[PDB]
Order: C-alpha cells, then structure tokens, then sequence
C-alpha cells in the first residue's frame, strides 16, 4: 500500500519473548537504535526510548503483561513483540491485542533483532506504517 505520513511513535513498548541469553540487552538496544534511525529517515519516527522493555516466557505471560501495559502507560501506541521462531506466543499476542484489549502489536523474529539489515528494518517500518496508518 501507499506510505502514510504524519505518524510519530512516542510511546511504545518492547516485549521480548526470546530468551535473554539468545537476544541480549545490547541486541535489543542496537536494534532499537537502527530502527529509530531508519524510521526517522522515512518520516515515521519511532522514539529511541521505549516506555517499557521486558523479557517474558510463554503464551500465558502475554495477557497479564499486556493488561499491565494498558493499565500503566497512557498513550501507548505500539507493542513490539520479539519472537523466537515459530511459537504459539504469536497467536496469543494477536488474540489479546486485536481481540481483547485493542492494542496494536508488531511482531518481529529474534534473528532480525540479533542482526539487523536495512531491508529487514524497512520491512518492519512498512508493517508498522500500515498498522498505525489508517
Ligand atoms: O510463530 C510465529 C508467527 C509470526 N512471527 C513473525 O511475526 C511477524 C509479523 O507480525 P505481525 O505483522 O502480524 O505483527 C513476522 O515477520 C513473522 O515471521 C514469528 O516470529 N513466529
């Protein structure tokens, strides 16, 4: 679809369902910095500092975390969810976000957080732009 302008993501969270030992704090901080820069350059800036960044394990952790997020951060615009490959966590994120709490979520594969490329970062910005676009 067409690129939407006017989007600024100031309040957003990271929920990392990938094991910390596989996707470390520095991996998260590097990915976020690369994402800040390209999103800024595209004219859909995502602020460098997420309001919340925590590790979680298993689909059952999704609902309590997301309720917590909605209850705590006014103006929350997006939860970026890091997934370790194929996982029932994805269906739960979408059940809770899309059907229960009305929370926009964008999933991303752990491997693309461990090592970024301009193309995969671009893929992500484009997915986010569609979601927060209309
Ligand atoms: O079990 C799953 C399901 C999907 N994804 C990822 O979720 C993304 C899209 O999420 P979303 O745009 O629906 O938020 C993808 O890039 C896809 O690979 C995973 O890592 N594991």
């Amino acid at each position: 679809k067409q690129f939407h302008t006017g989007i600024e993501i100031k309040v957003w969270a990271i929920a990392c369902f990938a094991p910390q030992r596989q996707c470390t704090e520095v991996h998260l901080k590097s990915f976020t910095e690369q994402l800040r820069k390209i999103s800024r350059d595209a004219g859909m800036p995502i602020q460098g500092q997420p309001c919340f960044c925590k590790y979680a394990q298993g689909a059952d952790s999704v609902e309590p975390m997301f309720r917590h997020l909605k209850n705590t951060y006014a103006g929350l615009q997006l939860v970026v969810v890091i997934l370790p490959g194929k996982t029932p966590v994805y269906a739960e994120v979408k059940r809770v976000g899309d059907t229960v709490l009305g929370m926009a979520t964008q999933c991303v594969q752990m491997k693309n957080v461990q090592r970024t490329t301009p193309q995969t970062l671009s893929n992500l910005c484009l997915k986010i732009n569609v979601k927060l676009g209309g």
